[PDB]
């Protein structure tokens, strides 16, 4: 419809230009291949001498050899083009990616966003670069031949291309009333068909009575019409090709008497007839090329649209400006409902949860998952839809979104893993600020010591994908290793990996253990024995608590924690 | 195989061939077509302004003429022989077909079997004439051209077409050389869009730990990675093109440059070059329908095979000579055990129905399986597996089919009414033997003559389908009328009609007890009266009989009926 993507096309546009000009050559070529075509016959075989055949294949060779060079830059300097695009259109994209809200992340699109970000924007820069290519190729393909065929022979150039469109739409009538006419046809057909079922229910309805002979005259009958009608469907439907190959030919007709009347003619020699029929004959090819050239850019620019409104959506609402670099404070659930977009049903009820500062707080009582977003409206993942949560008196809205994300740690056993080292992926973003020794003694208390020595280069092998594939109770080593690197005030684990290592899982829970004998810890627990680690216990079920207290006292009254104790055992 | 339709189409084969008549000549013109443009260009416009310019185009148009008449006979001379062959064709697979049993007829492929006898024997006469034309037609146009390519500029010719096989294997090669770079090249791309997958799955991790700058800087360098894959494709993909017109001009080169030799040229003269280029390009097109002959052929002609299936298959077994005259005997059941071929439950078990003449017996049976196909076994639509049933003493497989299937009578709401006119439709099969006024007799006690009046034409007019259509009750009374004219001693009923006809229906069965006051009469029944009626009962579940006797002493007796009876209401 209309590019904004001319300023990101700014300082490549030389290049589209170097690229332009090597499309001015190329049909331009082709061109000078149809002109050498007039000395061929005129010059060539005609006269008697050698001198002109001898000036052909150095010539045409020396052109072809030109096409294949300039085809080459031209394709070369628009990939250049189209990749510096999709380039810089990919990258801001990515970067309008990271900041932008979890929402679109919520099963939306998630192998489709790969799709968003990869084969639209291909699509688009291929859309534009093949328009691009049509337009200006075909273009000078349509001028040169138009000025050949006005340089060689100007008169019957006119005349022919006066005579190529009423035996156009001649063509096109004649379709139009032979489609009429099948159409209508094929109706009859119909017909004659729905007589023909008849016999079918007839066959019980023959041996029953007797009758076979009857139905086979009444069958002779309705298939002597079949025959006729099938007999003036093939004469009708063939008809049609010996018809507009003769009126296609009356322009043929027209055109070679028409080199005769006008006696002001005979100013083409030989040769220059067979270059204007070429012409017209090789120039048929562009006009069509150039038919689909707005349906191209109306596909490329609707996927380009679609990208842009991908693009337009905005990014976290950052209007918190509280900057603290430790966050000891107690976090505190005020009355928060909070409800997931484009559900009708209250993801989360009204609650007064409290999370003192260093005392281990366990939250327990799920149906399906209610504590998903629990442990997500501390990080503000989602925003809250009512209510408050005080940190230091003070609510996540007020907090700046980076150093609240920065108070926080995450460990799970789905935690996927960045194409770096695994001192990179213990240290993210924190690898220029910490010394790799620091990493190393994170892993040894991490008791992943044992596995980063499992590998060859140590600390530095690679371990995402294409790499190892390391365990996933590795994985949450890597974790809980990432937790002590970080130090954050709070603690946030699923504990539903439900996969017990041998030794290995022990090791894990005593990481842990070490990991929380300092700041508090919010814990979903699986493990029964993280239950008896907490010091308070939450038991919400969906959206409401079901009840608050420590262990001993959920230990007397029953409620769903003997629920809990079941599924526990 | 091959063919065994040859005798199908021997007494219209001479049809077929002044079609090969025209077949030839309508290439012969094309060839002609391609003669003109020799003294078009050598002796045209470069010597004479005059004389053969009124020659040209005046030939050209009486050739095109009769391209034109040769294109109209060649299709009309080939749906000549396609009709008659589809006529014989549907014919024999009728006259077939209706002996042919009703075994195949049961819901196998019941839609399909108008296609079998249309659109299956369609595509076997236009696959044969597409075969044929695509044989002979294009076959001419090379042999016509070969003779073209041979009595003008013959080493030119021969040099030719050694030429064409050389660039046709060099275009092969450097394509499957290009492709198969292509398909080496397919995965390298992908491997980087699975790092893409990874680096967008990340999301969530890169917001809660802080790292959008660096998954920013990380991302640079894979989308670096794509844009040099992508580049690398461009540019793999792009040098096909100069390659491919680089090796078809240098064949081009090479006729040229042997066309600079003297001994060539002297024989090739001003024109004659263009005729030769032009039989190449129109060449291009004859050779690549002739090479998809054998699959045109192919598929039509398994079509062929599977009409020919249907064609020779199975038949009525008619090995009982017994011609029967009027079966006033008794049909007596006796341990007779009939299976439905292709169905796992024996659909009847071991039974002893008894049909004393002019007594009537009762079938009421709930189950909805196994008594619906005594109804059958009486006609003998399907054939006996196990047991004997005698009629007269005689047993209905050893009876003449025909005779039997003359003495029974069927009337039921499911009677296909055909094509023909109503007083047609009554006396179906025997209307030369029964007289109209005989028919008027039986429409009287038919109690159908308000029906009958009520039409536009009155007595002989059309019932059936595009006709004035009939309503159920009335479309039975056409079978009571029926049955009233054949008189036939057995009644085979199947009362499934719930909506009953205001003031018709007590009619219908007022004449019903009017046929029934004579001879035998087995009845299916679910109208309270129908049992009342009855002189017998006998009341089948699935395929065995639960009890025999008449309704009064199933009246007494509790056992099946009587909760039958309450069902009913």
């Amino acid at each position: 419809t209309f590019r904004r993507l001319w300023p990101t096309i700014a300082p490549f546009k030389a290049g589209l230009i170097v690229a332009g000009v090597a499309l001015i050559l190329n049909a331009a070529s082709d061109t000078f291949m149809l002109s050498l075509l007039k000395p061929l016959l005129d010059d060539g075989f005609g006269k008697t001498d050698r001198s002109v055949l001898v000036w052909m294949p150095l010539v045409v060779i020396g052109l072809m050899i030109l096409r294949g060079i300039t085809s080459y830059v031209s394709s070369y300097c628009i990939s250049w083009v189209s990749g510096k695009v999709v380039m810089t259109m990919r990258r801001r994209l990515f970067g309008h990616m990271m900041g932008m809200p979890v929402s679109f992340f919520d099963k939306q699109s998630t192998g489709t966003l790969l799709s968003r970000i990869t084969y639209d924007s291909e699509q688009v820069a291929s859309s534009s670069s093949g328009a691009l290519i049509t337009v200006v190729r075909e273009g000078a393909s349509i001028i040169g031949l138009f000025i050949m065929m006005f340089y060689y022979s100007w008169q019957l150039s006119i005349i022919l291309i006066v005579l190529a469109p009423i035996v156009s739409i001649a063509i096109r009538v004649v379709s139009k009333r032979f489609r009429n006419i099948s159409k209508n046809m094929q109706n009859t057909m119909g017909q004659v068909t729905t007589s023909a079922e008849q016999m079918l229910k007839g066959h019980k309805e023959v041996l029953i009575f007797g009758g076979q002979e009857v139905e086979t005259k009444r069958f002779d009958k309705v298939s002597n019409r079949m025959r006729l009608q099938g007999m003036k469907m093939v004469s009708a439907s063939s008809i049609s090709d010996p018809i507009i190959q003769l009126i296609a030919s009356l322009a043929l007709a027209f055109v070679l008497y028409a080199a005769s009347f006008p006696s002001v003619m005979d100013s083409l020699t030989a040769g220059t007839i067979t270059v204007v029929f070429s012409s017209m004959i090789a120039l048929m090819r562009p006009l069509k090329s150039l038919t689909n050239v707005n349906a191209q850019f109306q596909r490329g620019m609707a996927a380009c649209q679609t990208l842009f409104t991908i693009l337009d959506s905005e990014q976290e609402k950052d209007e918190g400006k509280r900057v603290i670099e430790r966050a000891t404070g107690d976090v505190e659930f005020r009355n928060v409902t909070f409800t997931y977009p484009g559900r009708d049903v209250p993801a989360l009820r009204n609650i007064n949860l409290k999370i003192p500062a260093g005392k281990t707080v366990a939250l327990v009582g799920r149906s399906g998952s209610g504590k998903s977003t629990i442990a997500s409206l501390i990080t503000r993942f989602y925003d809250i839809d009512e209510g408050e949560i005080l940190m230091d008196g003070h609510d996540l809205r007020e907090y700046t979104l980076a150093s609240l994300r920065n108070q926080v740690a995450l460990v799970s056993q789905n935690v996927h893993l960045f194409n770096d080292t695994v001192a990179n992926n213990i240290a993210y973003a924190r690898t220029e600020q910490y010394s790799r020794e620091q990493i190393e003694e994170a892993a040894r208390m991490a008791y992943a010591m044992d596995f980063i020595n499992k590998m060859d280069n140590g600390l530095d092998t690679v371990i995402g994908e294409n790499g190892v594939l390391l365990s996933g109770g590795q994985r949450q080593r890597i974790a809980i290793a990432r937790a002590l690197l970080r130090d954050s005030p709070i603690l946030i684990l699923d504990e539903a990996t439900s996969a017990l290592d041998t030794e290995s899982e022990r090791a894990i829970q005593a990481a842990l253990d070490e990991l929380q004998k300092n700041r508090t810890s919010l814990v979903i627990a699986h493990r029964l024995s993280t239950i008896e680690k907490a010091d308070e216990i939450v038991v919400v079920e969906d959206g409401v608590i079901v009840e608050r207290g420590t262990h001993n006292d959920l230990l007397e009254h029953r409620g769903v924690y003997a629920q809990l104790h079941k599924m526990q055992f």
